[PDB]
C-alpha cells in the first residue's frame, strides 16, 4: 500500500467518525501514535489489528458495549486496540467540566507525541491533545488543518508501495 493514500485515509476516517458521534453525543478516545510508540498502551486493550474505517470507529464507541470503555490506539495503518488505558493527567489546569476521556488524553499527551481526538459525552465537542496542550471544541474546520499538519508527512510525490 501507499502511506501518503493511508494518512489520508486516517485523516478521513477520524473525521468522519467524530462527526458521526459528536451529533449524537458518543463520547469517544481516538490516540495516534507516531515517533513515540505506545505498544504499552495497546498490551493494556483488546486487540483488534483492524483496518482503518470511519465504520469500525463508530461501531466501537456506541455506548455500553463490550469495546467501547476506554481508548482506541492507531498503530501504523491498523486500529491496534480498544478499550485501553491512557494515563490521567494530574495537571489542575485542565477544566473541571471536562471529563475523565479529556484527563486521559491530556495525561498520554505529556508522555508521548502521539495526537489524541477526544468526542465529548456531554457537549459533543471534539477536541485534541497534542505535547501536554488541549485544542477544546475545535470546528470541523479546525480539525481538519490539525491532522492534515499533523498526521500526513508526505508531500505530493511518485505513488509506490516501497515508500515507508
Ligand atoms: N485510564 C483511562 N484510559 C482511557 N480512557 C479512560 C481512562 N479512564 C477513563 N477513561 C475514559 O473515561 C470514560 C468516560 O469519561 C470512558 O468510557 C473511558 O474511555
Ligand atoms: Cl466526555
Amino acid at each position: 500500500s501507499r502511506i501518503e493514500r493511508e494518512q489520508h485515509h486516517l485523516i478521513e476516517s477520524i473525521e468522519k467518525s467524530t462527526q458521526y458521534m459528536a451529533k449524537r453525543r458518543i463520547g469517544a478516545l481516538i490516540s495516534v501514535a507516531r515517533d513515540t510508540g505506545m505498544d504499552d498502551y495497546i498490551e493494556t486493550g483488546i486487540p483488534l489489528n483492524a483496518k482503518i474505517s470511519s465504520q469500525l470507529l463508530i461501531n466501537i464507541f456506541i455506548p455500553n458495549t463490550p469495546l467501547h470503555d476506554g481508548a482506541v490506539i492507531i498503530k501504523g495503518n491498523e486500529i491496534a486496540s480498544a478499550a485501553s488505558y491512557l494515563p490521567l493527567s494530574d495537571s489542575p489546569f485542565l477544566s473541571k467540566e471536562l471529563g475523565t476521556r479529556h484527563r486521559a488524553a491530556l495525561g498520554i499527551s505529556e508522555v508521548t507525541d502521539s495526537i489524541t481526538i477526544v468526542v465529548s459525552e456531554e457537549t459533543g465537542g471534539i477536541s485534541l491533545t497534542k505535547g501536554g496542550e488541549l485544542f477544546r471544541d475545535v470546528s470541523e474546520e479546525e480539525l481538519h488543518k490539525i491532522l492534515l499538519k499533523e498526521l500526513v508527512t508526505v508531500t505530493a510525490k511518485k505513488p509506490s508501495i516501497f515508500s515507508k
